[PDB]
Protein backbone atom coordinates (compact mmCIF):
# COMPACT_ATOMS: atom_id res chain seq x y z
CA UNK A 1 0.00 0.00 0.00
CA UNK A 2 1.37 3.52 -0.89
CA UNK A 3 0.78 6.14 2.08
CA UNK A 4 0.27 9.41 1.14
CA UNK A 5 3.24 12.19 2.27
CA UNK A 6 11.23 11.69 2.46
CA UNK A 7 13.79 9.62 4.71
CA UNK A 8 11.38 7.01 5.39
CA UNK A 9 11.36 5.93 1.71
CA UNK A 10 14.66 7.49 0.24
CA UNK A 11 18.10 6.96 0.54
CA UNK A 12 20.46 9.95 1.86
CA UNK A 13 23.52 9.43 -0.65
CA UNK A 14 26.85 10.87 0.16
CA UNK A 15 27.21 13.99 -2.54
CA UNK A 16 31.15 12.32 -2.74
CA UNK A 17 29.67 9.02 -4.44
CA UNK A 18 27.72 11.68 -7.67
CA UNK A 19 29.41 12.81 -10.46
CA UNK A 20 28.15 14.94 -13.50
CA UNK A 21 28.65 14.53 -16.77
CA UNK A 22 26.14 16.02 -19.06
CA UNK A 23 23.39 19.19 -17.91
CA UNK A 24 20.58 18.49 -20.19
CA UNK A 25 18.05 21.96 -19.29
CA UNK A 26 16.22 23.65 -16.91
CA UNK A 27 13.24 21.27 -14.53
CA UNK A 28 10.63 22.81 -12.94
CA UNK A 29 12.58 23.29 -9.32
CA UNK A 30 16.00 23.63 -10.58
CA UNK A 31 18.34 22.07 -13.25
CA UNK A 32 18.32 18.33 -14.50
CA UNK A 33 21.34 17.05 -15.61
CA UNK A 34 23.13 13.35 -15.45
CA UNK A 35 26.11 11.63 -14.28
CA UNK A 36 27.32 8.24 -12.61
CA UNK A 37 26.72 7.00 -9.11
CA UNK A 38 28.91 5.33 -7.25
CA UNK A 39 27.59 2.43 -4.64
CA UNK A 40 27.64 0.95 -1.41
CA UNK A 41 29.26 -1.87 -3.44
CA UNK A 42 31.80 0.39 -5.53
CA UNK A 43 30.00 -0.66 -9.03
CA UNK A 44 29.34 2.44 -11.10
CA UNK A 45 25.67 3.06 -12.60
CA UNK A 46 24.46 5.94 -15.11
CA UNK A 47 21.75 8.23 -12.83
CA UNK A 48 19.38 11.12 -13.85
CA UNK A 49 19.96 14.07 -11.65
CA UNK A 50 17.60 16.63 -10.63
CA UNK A 51 18.52 19.54 -8.26
CA UNK A 52 16.48 22.58 -6.79
CA UNK A 53 17.39 25.82 -7.50
CA UNK A 54 19.16 28.25 -5.50
CA UNK A 55 17.14 30.29 -3.37
CA UNK A 56 14.46 27.70 -3.10
CA UNK A 57 11.01 28.77 -0.83
CA UNK A 58 10.13 26.08 1.40
CA UNK A 59 7.11 25.31 -0.75
CA UNK A 60 9.83 24.41 -3.47
CA UNK A 61 12.11 22.43 -1.58
CA UNK A 62 8.91 20.10 -0.15
CA UNK A 63 7.03 20.13 -3.32
CA UNK A 64 10.48 18.98 -5.26
CA UNK A 65 11.08 16.47 -2.64
CA UNK A 66 7.31 15.47 -1.95
CA UNK A 67 7.77 13.61 -5.53
CA UNK A 68 11.14 11.03 -4.12
CA UNK A 69 9.08 10.22 -1.20
CA UNK A 70 6.00 8.97 -3.50
CA UNK A 71 8.82 7.32 -6.36
CA UNK A 72 10.59 5.80 -3.14
CA UNK A 73 7.45 4.15 -2.22
CA UNK A 74 7.46 1.56 -5.90
CA UNK A 75 10.34 -0.83 -6.36
CA UNK A 76 8.97 -2.42 -9.84
CA UNK A 77 10.82 -2.89 -13.17
CA UNK A 78 8.42 -0.50 -14.91
CA UNK A 79 8.36 2.52 -12.40
CA UNK A 80 11.50 4.85 -12.27
CA UNK A 81 13.63 3.60 -9.96
CA UNK A 82 14.73 6.14 -7.12
CA UNK A 83 18.34 5.82 -6.13
CA UNK A 84 18.07 8.55 -3.49
CA UNK A 85 18.29 12.31 -2.16
CA UNK A 86 20.80 14.80 -1.32
CA UNK A 87 19.62 16.72 1.10
CA UNK A 88 22.11 17.44 4.12
CA UNK A 89 24.10 19.88 1.61
CA UNK A 90 23.15 21.91 -0.85
CA UNK A 91 21.90 21.81 -3.46
CA UNK A 92 19.65 19.24 -2.30
CA UNK A 93 19.26 16.66 -5.72
CA UNK A 94 16.84 14.03 -6.39
CA UNK A 95 19.04 10.84 -7.84
CA UNK A 96 16.73 8.53 -10.42
CA UNK A 97 17.29 6.02 -12.72
CA UNK A 98 19.01 6.75 -16.08
CA UNK A 99 17.03 6.39 -19.70
CA UNK A 100 18.89 6.91 -22.55
CA UNK A 101 16.18 7.71 -24.96
CA UNK A 102 14.28 10.24 -23.22
CA UNK A 103 10.57 10.67 -22.78
CA UNK A 104 8.46 8.50 -25.02
CA UNK A 105 6.56 10.85 -26.87
CA UNK A 106 9.31 12.47 -28.14
CA UNK A 107 11.29 9.47 -28.65
CA UNK A 108 8.45 7.84 -31.31
CA UNK A 109 8.09 11.67 -32.90
CA UNK A 110 11.70 10.89 -33.62
CA UNK A 111 10.89 7.52 -35.27
CA UNK A 112 8.11 7.20 -36.83
CA UNK A 113 6.92 4.03 -38.70
CA UNK A 114 10.09 2.81 -38.06
CA UNK A 115 9.24 0.02 -35.04
CA UNK A 116 7.52 -3.07 -35.46
CA UNK A 117 4.31 -3.99 -33.87
CA UNK A 118 5.63 -6.51 -31.36
CA UNK A 119 8.35 -4.11 -30.37
CA UNK A 120 5.10 -1.42 -29.79
CA UNK A 121 3.71 -4.04 -27.96
CA UNK A 122 6.28 -4.83 -25.43
CA UNK A 123 6.37 -1.40 -24.37
CA UNK A 124 3.04 -0.83 -23.82
CA UNK A 125 2.93 -3.91 -21.67
CA UNK A 126 6.04 -3.13 -19.55
CA UNK A 127 3.56 0.68 -19.01
CA UNK A 128 0.39 -1.58 -18.28
CA UNK A 129 2.67 -3.92 -15.69
CA UNK A 130 4.38 -0.63 -13.89
CA UNK A 131 0.41 1.33 -13.68
CA UNK A 132 -1.01 -2.75 -12.74
CA UNK A 133 1.92 -2.44 -9.40
CA UNK A 134 0.63 1.52 -9.08
CA UNK A 135 -2.72 0.53 -8.94
CA UNK A 136 -2.37 -2.07 -6.45
CA UNK A 137 -0.53 0.02 -3.84
CA UNK A 138 -3.58 2.41 -3.93
CA UNK A 139 -1.76 5.37 -6.01
CA UNK A 140 -3.70 7.10 -8.73
CA UNK A 141 -0.77 8.95 -10.93
CA UNK A 142 -3.87 11.18 -12.61
CA UNK A 143 -0.63 12.32 -15.63
CA UNK A 144 -0.61 9.03 -16.95
CA UNK A 145 0.97 10.19 -20.44
CA UNK A 146 3.53 9.14 -22.88
CA UNK A 147 5.66 12.11 -22.03
CA UNK A 148 5.71 11.35 -18.53
CA UNK A 149 6.74 7.55 -19.34
CA UNK A 150 10.84 7.10 -19.96
CA UNK A 151 12.40 4.62 -21.99
CA UNK A 152 15.77 3.20 -21.67
CA UNK A 153 18.26 1.98 -24.41
CA UNK A 154 16.77 -1.22 -24.21
CA UNK A 155 13.03 0.60 -25.02
CA UNK A 156 12.12 -0.68 -21.84
CA UNK A 157 9.31 1.94 -20.80
CA UNK A 158 9.06 3.11 -17.05
CA UNK A 159 6.43 5.29 -15.59
CA UNK A 160 7.63 8.72 -14.48
CA UNK A 161 6.30 12.02 -12.54
CA UNK A 162 5.08 11.34 -9.69
CA UNK A 163 4.03 15.22 -9.18
CA UNK A 164 0.34 15.16 -9.56
CA UNK A 165 0.71 12.10 -7.68
CA UNK A 166 -2.08 10.75 -4.88
CA UNK A 167 -2.77 8.06 -2.56
CA UNK A 168 -4.82 19.47 -15.30
CA UNK A 169 -4.36 17.41 -18.23
CA UNK A 170 -7.76 17.43 -20.02
CA UNK A 171 -6.80 15.59 -22.99
CA UNK A 172 -5.72 12.48 -20.67
CA UNK A 173 -7.96 12.72 -18.04
CA UNK A 174 -11.18 10.11 -18.12
CA UNK A 175 -14.67 12.16 -18.77
CA UNK A 176 -15.60 11.69 -14.71
CA UNK A 177 -12.34 12.88 -13.39
CA UNK A 178 -12.83 16.57 -15.99
CA UNK A 179 -16.56 16.12 -14.56
CA UNK A 180 -15.97 16.12 -11.20
CA UNK A 181 -12.49 15.26 -9.83
CA UNK A 182 -13.32 11.31 -9.68
CA UNK A 183 -9.97 10.14 -9.87
CA UNK A 184 -9.71 6.08 -9.53
CA UNK A 185 -7.63 3.55 -10.92
CA UNK A 186 -9.90 3.62 -13.82
CA UNK A 187 -9.35 7.16 -14.42
CA UNK A 188 -5.47 5.89 -15.07
CA UNK A 189 -7.18 2.94 -17.02
CA UNK A 190 -8.94 5.81 -19.39
CA UNK A 191 -5.50 7.75 -19.26
CA UNK A 192 -3.70 4.24 -19.88
CA UNK A 193 -6.08 3.84 -23.26
CA UNK A 194 -4.59 7.19 -24.34
CA UNK A 195 -1.14 6.28 -24.01
CA UNK A 196 -1.49 3.60 -26.01
CA UNK A 197 -2.86 5.75 -28.94
CA UNK A 198 0.17 7.89 -28.42
CA UNK A 199 2.25 5.01 -29.01
CA UNK A 200 0.68 3.61 -31.75
CA UNK A 201 0.05 6.70 -33.26
CA UNK A 202 4.11 7.43 -32.94
CA UNK A 203 3.78 10.31 -30.85
CA UNK A 204 0.60 12.41 -31.80
CA UNK A 205 -1.06 14.91 -29.86
CA UNK A 206 -4.28 13.02 -28.61
CA UNK A 207 -7.20 15.25 -29.83
CA UNK A 208 -4.30 17.26 -31.75
CA UNK A 209 -5.51 21.30 -30.62
CA UNK A 210 -9.07 20.64 -30.92
CA UNK A 211 -10.39 23.44 -28.08
CA UNK A 212 -10.36 21.93 -24.76
CA UNK A 213 -13.97 22.55 -24.64
CA UNK A 214 -14.29 20.29 -27.40
CA UNK A 215 -12.25 16.97 -25.92
CA UNK A 216 -14.70 17.94 -23.46
CA UNK A 217 -17.83 17.70 -24.88
CA UNK A 218 -16.65 15.26 -28.18
CA UNK A 219 -15.94 12.44 -25.13
CA UNK A 220 -18.86 12.94 -23.52
CA UNK A 221 -21.04 12.82 -26.80
CA UNK A 222 -19.19 9.54 -27.42
CA UNK A 223 -16.21 10.45 -29.52
CA UNK A 224 -13.38 8.70 -29.70
CA UNK A 225 -9.74 9.22 -30.86
CA UNK A 226 -9.50 7.62 -34.83
CA UNK A 227 -7.58 4.19 -35.07
CA UNK A 228 -3.70 5.07 -35.91
CA UNK A 229 -2.61 3.92 -39.17
CA UNK A 230 -2.28 0.28 -39.30
CA UNK A 231 -3.29 0.14 -36.28
CA UNK A 232 -3.91 -3.66 -34.99
CA UNK A 233 -8.24 -4.50 -34.54
CA UNK A 234 -7.12 -5.64 -31.13
CA UNK A 235 -4.90 -2.62 -29.75
CA UNK A 236 -8.12 -0.42 -31.19
CA UNK A 237 -10.55 -2.31 -29.12
CA UNK A 238 -8.28 -2.33 -26.23
CA UNK A 239 -8.14 1.63 -26.32
CA UNK A 240 -12.31 1.52 -26.73
CA UNK A 241 -12.28 -0.84 -23.65
CA UNK A 242 -9.86 1.19 -21.46
CA UNK A 243 -12.30 4.57 -23.08
CA UNK A 244 -16.07 2.83 -21.79
CA UNK A 245 -17.88 6.06 -20.58
CA UNK A 246 -18.83 3.86 -17.42
CA UNK A 247 -15.58 3.37 -15.50
CA UNK A 248 -16.54 0.07 -14.26
CA UNK A 249 -16.46 -1.38 -17.64
CA UNK A 250 -12.74 -0.51 -18.15
CA UNK A 251 -10.67 -3.20 -17.86
CA UNK A 252 -8.34 -3.51 -14.72
CA UNK A 253 -4.64 -3.12 -15.36
CA UNK A 254 -3.99 -6.98 -14.73
CA UNK A 255 -6.13 -7.33 -17.43
CA UNK A 256 -4.83 -4.79 -19.73
CA UNK A 257 -1.74 -6.80 -18.73
CA UNK A 258 -2.99 -10.03 -19.81
CA UNK A 259 -4.31 -8.84 -23.36
CA UNK A 260 -0.70 -7.77 -24.10
CA UNK A 261 0.43 -10.66 -22.70
CA UNK A 262 -1.64 -12.99 -25.25
CA UNK A 263 -1.01 -10.45 -28.37
CA UNK A 264 3.08 -11.28 -27.95
CA UNK A 265 2.49 -14.84 -27.68
CA UNK A 266 0.30 -15.07 -30.74
CA UNK A 267 1.88 -12.35 -32.73
CA UNK A 268 0.00 -13.08 -35.63
CA UNK A 269 -3.23 -11.63 -33.90
CA UNK A 270 -1.77 -8.35 -34.85
CA UNK A 271 -2.30 -9.02 -38.30
CA UNK A 272 -5.76 -8.12 -38.39
CA UNK A 273 -5.76 -4.41 -38.98
CA UNK A 274 -8.82 -1.76 -37.79
CA UNK A 275 -6.55 11.07 -39.79
CA UNK A 276 -7.32 13.79 -37.53
CA UNK A 277 -11.51 13.29 -37.00
CA UNK A 278 -13.07 11.97 -34.31
CA UNK A 279 -15.38 8.69 -34.22
CA UNK A 280 -18.33 8.08 -32.52
CA UNK A 281 -18.93 4.94 -30.53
Amino acid sequence: TFVDPVHEFAKELDATNISIDKVVGAGEFGEVCSGRLKLPSKKEISVAIKTLKVGYTEKQRRDFLGEASIMGQFDHPNIIRLEGVVTKSKPVMIVTEYMENGSLDSFLRKHDAQFTVIQLVGMLRGIASGMKYLSDMGYVHRDLAARNILINSNLVCKVSDFGLARVIPIRWTSPEAIAYRKFTSASDVWSYGIVLWEVMSYGERPYWEMSNQDVIKAVDEGYRLPPPMDCPAALYQLMLDCWQKDRNNRPKFEQIVSILDKLIRNPGSLKIITPSNLLLD
